[PDB]
């Protein structure tokens, strides 16, 4: 296994070959310079006021997150591919910035699926239980504490230690590329030896079946209203559905988002005049 | 393994232990009367207008499901002993009336928990996916289709075939009897071969780290605002705990239900003037 850098236009499969293979990789260019520039303008004043800053709620803090990189077509394609066989649906887990202060020390080499019990019950050959898309906003090196992988580790089975230091593969990355991190994968931030802070934001998806870190059910109704129909399934504004006709976040017998009168219907034609 | 059928004043640990020899028992007078009845009168319009009728939606429907049956305490003391240890925080998963219309032929043997694809990862070792409540509005006989059980199913490996048709054992209750099933326990309705309805009606639980087959998200503020904190968190108003600081189900860093404004606080003094 090695850690492999594929440019934007690498066909789906080759990515989830390399997935299987690797357990890591990044996507160059995933991201556009216009973004990575409106996410920071959005987010930049809510870092500030929050040596490591995590603060999350970016559909609600972010329309760039929630109109635009939430709908990224590499997260729909690798999620299907990775939760449909198995699960049917996946949605939205969890994401935050992560934003290291120049003297931040290195951050502590994991897994991210440790917090499923169910991780103790999986097998490495197993769909992963989470996915988790790290973009870069600030570039990544070495010195700055960019993110560091262990490719292959994610088939060793549970209970294996973790990486030795020494075997940790620094991600170099320029801004909006993305390091793709499924559950399995052990990996952590470095240490930030410069004076100048290092940033990337995540997104994450699960089956539907498991519930999300994060809730969206505080967010404005308007701001639901803006969002795609696959967005609002991926904040939990959607029923979700498995597989043969079973269904989970039923409102009764029928759909959330018919219940909540979230999908639009046609005005009469009285009231329109 | 046998069906037992036990008084309200049976210590929880005797259960517990019952639930692992046995996988399911009956809790005599697990309701009284008075909420049989007032369940039967919020419910019944709604049935009628529903030879199976199982509509769920009960927390909306029935006041006395969201205000009374939700707050049970053998639910939660069960929930607690079954799921804690393992998940920390368990919620309501789905509820239905189960009513069979004279002449219903007898319901495919199952177990609970097939709907989740993890069933397959787990062992019969491993605490249940979900737990049921089923409990009786009308009697239950044989005739009338009381569901039947078969003890000791639950230990079963996965891939077992369902139990024979012989091997199964009535469930014979009085309004109010309430009957246990864990998730892996084979069991199905009968035949009704009696010219009256049998009716039942359900809740059930399930790990906070698993997705509800309902959603609450439509109901309206003012009833969940009626219902106990408890309940709140059954039913998806409240953020997750795990264990360890590990929550799920989270406004960004904080608490949903401080993030909706859901919990109560003290009106500024010139207001209240
Ligand atoms: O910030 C980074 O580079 C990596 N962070 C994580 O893996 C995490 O917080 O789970
Ligand atoms: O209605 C009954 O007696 C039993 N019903 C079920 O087990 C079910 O619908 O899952
Ligand atoms: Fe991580
Ligand atoms: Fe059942």
């Amino acid at each position: 296994p090695q850690l492999h850098y594929v440019p934007y236009d690498t066909p789906v499969e080759d990515v989830m070959r390399i997935l299987k293979e690797s357990g890591t990789l990044v996507i160059r260019n995933f991201l556009d310079q216009n973004t990575v520039q409106k996410v920071q303008d959005e987010v930049d004043d809510y870092v500030r006021n929050w040596k490591t800053k995590q603060p999350s709620n970016l559909s609600l803090m972010s329309k760039t997150y929630r109109c635009e990189v939430l709908n990224h077509p590499w997260m729909h394609a690798i999620c299907e591919r990775m939760f449909g066989p198995t699960y049917g649906d996946y949605w939205f887990n969890g994401g935050s910035i992560l934003h290291l202060e120049p003297g931040e020390n290195t951050q502590p080499i994991h897994q991210d699926h440790v917090f499923y019990q169910i991780s103790k019950w999986r097998r490495p050959t197993d769909p992963d239980l989470t996915i988790n898309f790290t973009m870069a906003l600030t570039e990544f090196t070495v010195e700055n504490g960019g993110t560091r992988v262990c490719p292959g580790s994610h088939l060793w089975e549970n209970g294996h230690a973790s990486p030795a230091e020494e075997d940790m593969v620094p991600v170099l990355m320029q801004p909006g590329d993305a390091l793709i991190l499924p559950g399995s994968m052990w990996h952590s931030a470095g240490a930030n030896r410069t004076s100048e802070y290092r940033r990337g934001f995540a997104t994450s998806f699960h089956p539907c079946h498991f519930t999300p870190i994060e809730s969206h059910h505080h967010l404005p109704r308007e701001m639901v209203e803006e969002m795609t129909p696959l967005v609002q399934k991926m904040l939990g504004f959607r029923t979700l559905n498995l597989h043969n006709n079973v269904k989970v976040w039923k409102a009764g017998e029928g759909n959330l988002e018919d219940a909540t009168g979230l999908k639009s219907v046609a005005a009469k034609l009285a009231a329109a005049l």
